[PDB]
């Protein structure tokens, strides 16, 4: 039943996608970038996060990451499914991106699954140790849902993440556009 309902909650969001995120303008891309951000933010606010990084990739990728406790994994009696697995196949921000990545640092292991559409594509996997905590979520918007535009602006991202910072006050919030190789430009806020 579980497994089941997860499939009809994707299927909701992707229909009424307005419903969920506002709009599918800009506006609704930006606020996929929110969603994910905001997450991390709760995280520092519960006292085990400092420092969050997003990142405009190539060919309009996001990739947030945060040094948080790590999205737990552990097998829930509820879906028998990794704890991770349920927190994003119920995420609208999968449900709509054509991809989405997540890598876990957590009990010295670094953890990974990959989705389209909400869909995993394999079941999460340990692929590599590691002496840190926290998570990364790398995600492309999926272009049927988002019909104008896929393009991220810079300077959008910028004003609300510089906001942000200034508001939760010692996390420091790093913003990256990778797109053009040739000319990187790096914003980074931390108050007090």
């Amino acid at each position: 039943a579980g497994q089941i309902q997860v499939l009809e909650g994707l299927e909701a969001v992707r229909k009424r996608p307005g419903m969920y995120i506002g709009s599918t303008s800009e506006r609704g891309l930006h606020h996929l970038v929110w969603e994910i951000v905001d997450n991390s933010i709760d995280e520092a606010l519960a006292g085990y996060a400092n420092q969050i990084e997003v990142v405009i990739e190539k060919d309009n990728w996001i990739k947030v990451t945060d040094n948080g406790r790590g999205i737990p994994v552990d097998i829930q009696e509820k879906m028998g499914r990794p704890a991770v697995e349920v927190i994003l196949t119920s995420s609208v921000v999968n449900a709509l991106s054509q991809d989405l990545e997540v890598y876990v640092h957590r009990n010295e292991t670094i953890y990974h699954q990959a989705y389209k559409k909400g869909v995993p594509q394999f079941d999460l996997k340990e692929v590599g140790t590691t002496d840190k905590t926290g998570t990364v979520i790398r995600f492309k918007a999926d272009g049927e849902i988002f019909t104008e535009t896929t393009v991220y602006n810079y300077e959008t991202l910028q004003q609300r993440i510089r906001e942000l910072a200034f508001l939760n006050k010692g996390i420091q919030i790093t913003l990256r556009d990778e797109r053009d190789e040739e000319n990187v430009r790096e914003d980074s806020y931390h108050y007090e």
